[PDB]
């Protein structure tokens, strides 16, 4: 391509930059120290690992290019200490330091596209066995999970072991104190409100951990007619609405560290404590995670007395917005359904149902880490586009 | 105790606060909304789970106490809607909203005590089998790990499976793409610079993950005489020195997102990308994690061209400080040694050694999550103090 073909390469600015003029007349700049740091030769770079061997200690941060020649596809550089490097035009083009080039590459790496939703949600749905068997379907599954925050998979069995298959399709599941997988049913001496017939208001799972599960998988084995409907909301959409409608409540919830706790016995004995801001912003002010489960919020609340009541007032505004008919999407799982969802972004809940002498309702759940999921998504995209 | 015995309890400030006068004449204040939110009765609180059943939707954020009576050990409160609550004096005392009381409780929950060190480090050392067998020893192990950032365990076997035993003693290990455990030895077509005979400069493990491993365990099975010494530094101590000596370099490294990558095949096939600030600060400006492995830092660098060279200049200052003779502690692992260390705080490295026709050097490593470790520490403290 004219865009990836070198018309001219030159050392500039005390030889501390290389400038490429592409055949399309666009220009790109590459710092000499970055080129040296990223020399792909066998001394500097371990090809079997696609990893840098060069040490920081080896890198002269004031380095300039000693000499440069080029052809249409490569640049060949000598360094002051006689080290010698070759860089490929396409590799350079991809890594161009312009804002537009860097942003393009970041989109390709991290799939940021996000579709916010409320009660109008058309629940994305795919077949379970299709997703296990076919990369095209597994790609649609994970890409949709990332973009929309939820996908329903239909046609699974009505037996345990289905979420474990999805785990393997991803890579591996995320072990917690509740096990590799866990059974959501009414239990005697329940160690968690989940394991009762009570209503679960909107929550994220596991804010008692400093790194809550990124992705949740929930498979319906048995459903009851007496209640137990599912509800979901898009936390990122709700947070946007809250910031606009009640900036005071938004500021409180995005700045106040709330203590979470979980003590008991399951996979092993545990005594877990964390602190999170309910609305967790990145350094640019964008909401990246919601951390909220009313069951596991501690009785311990580590704020001055005068900030307590305003916190609760803020929290109520947030919960009320989540409950609003424009925000929430309600549905009922049937046996063989699996929902797979972003546990950092969505909040989820369930309606109460009636206890009985045997088990009338049984879900199997598991977690996965977003890095594990994104890894699989990157691989699938390449396989499906190749 | 006079300190935990109630002399007077009273509703104040439109009945929106409860004030306790203790028998020691100290006074404590408890917001009415917090008391209501934390009612311990069976409607509001699931005792088997030690979790809140009360929903935010149930909580009137403007609530005041309707009536209150007390004795030396308890307060008995009626609410406007006729709900009724009992709170224990000791439970109240622990949760007092004063800065001193809250800070005390936070220290008890999170064990913040930290002892910084340099080359003068006296490496804490305990016996392996003692730590497996005895809670007193396992408590010393984890408390020291937290405070100092490293403990050496001696007298393990020279066979794989030792770190897995420590994993079970903690609770469970943290699975990654390199496996439940992994073998540090020279490998053909190595998928990681670790699996070669090369020098590893100071690094943290796994900044390619958004949640790097909190704790690392490394067991020496076979050691070589040709090199392979270990080196460690206290990253929190180095960061303090860097901030003082070079505040510009500190600001760059604590604000610049660096891209990390890992692509290959091990436990399964993986294509991993992350972004981290090398020096990661909490919201109060305290360093909480270092994220740095020069091998896995990407060729992709997502900053404007003019910020590139100053970044490298900053990075070199940081690495030079880590290498300084006052900062680093050097030692050589023998067969049967295990080091267990804080992978968020320490950086570690190894000297190069000579390749040969069979394996002359073999470590087995594994990871654990700090929340898993802290859970065990809390439990052990209670067992050993009880
Ligand atoms: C379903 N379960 C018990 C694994 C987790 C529930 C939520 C959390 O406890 O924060
Ligand atoms: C030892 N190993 C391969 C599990 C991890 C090394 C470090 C990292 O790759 O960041
Ligand atoms: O039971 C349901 O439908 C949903 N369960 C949960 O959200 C849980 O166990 O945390
Ligand atoms: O081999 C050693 O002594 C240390 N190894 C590592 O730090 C690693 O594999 O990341
Ligand atoms: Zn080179
Ligand atoms: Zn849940
Ligand atoms: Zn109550
Ligand atoms: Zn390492």
């Amino acid at each position: 391509s004219m865009a990836c073909t070198i018309q001219k390469a030159e050392a500039l600015d005390g030889a501390h930059l290389m400038q490429i003029l592409w055949y399309d007349e666009e220009e790109s700049l590459y710092p000499a120290v970055w080129l040296r740091d990223n020399c792909p030769c066998s001394d500097c770079y371990l090809d079997s690992a696609k990893a840098r061997k060069l040490l920081v200690e080896a890198l002269d941060v004031n380095i300039g290019i000693k000499g440069l020649i080029f052809d249409r596809k490569k640049v060949y550089i000598t360094w002051p200490d006689e080290h010698y490097s070759e860089f490929q035009a396409d590799w350079l083009k991809k890594r161009c330091f312009s804002k537009q080039a860097r942003a393009k590459l970041q989109r390709e790496l991290f799939f940021p596209e996000c579709q916010y939703w409320g009660s109008e949600l058309q629940l994305p749905t795919l077949d379970f066995e299709d997703v296990l068997r076919y990369d095209e379907h597994a790609y649609k599954w994970l890409s949709t999970l990332k973009k929309v925050g939820i996908v329903r998979l239909t046609g699974a069995s009505d037996k345990p072991g289905e979420v474990s298959k999805l785990g393997k399709r991803m890579g591996f599941l995320y072990l917690t104190f509740y096990g590799h997988t866990w059974q959501v049913q009414d239990k005697i001496d329940a160690n968690n409100v989940a394991y009762t017939t009570g209503k679960l208001s909107f929550h994220t799972d596991y804010p008692a951990l400093h790194h809550p599960p990124g992705v949740q998988l929930l498979h319906c084995i048995k459903q009851t007619v007496t209640g137990g409907d599912s509800e979901i909301v898009d936390g990122f959409n709700v947070c946007q609405k809250l910031k606009k409608n009640n900036p005071q409540a938004f500021q409180i919830l995005s700045s106040t560290f709330v203590d979470f706790t979980d003590i008991g016995v399951d996979y092993c004995d545990f005594s877990v404590q964390s602190k999170h801001k309910i609305i967790e912003l990145d350094d640019k002010g964008q909401v990246v995670r919601i951390n909220f489960n009313n069951a596991t919020r501690d009785t311990i609340f580590d704020v001055p007395v005068e900030r307590v009541q305003p916190f609760y007032a803020a929290l109520k505004e947030f919960v009320d917005l989540m409950n609003s008919k424009e925000s929430k999407f309600t549905f009922k799982m049937n046996p063989g359904d699996v929902i797979t969802f972003d546990n950092w972004r969505l909040l989820h809940g369930r309606r109460s149902y009636e206890a009985g002498t045997e088990i009338s309702r049984h879900l199997e759940g598991a977690y996965a880490d977003w890095d594990v999921v994104m890894s699989r998504l990157r691989i699938l995209r390449q396989r499906v586009e190749n």
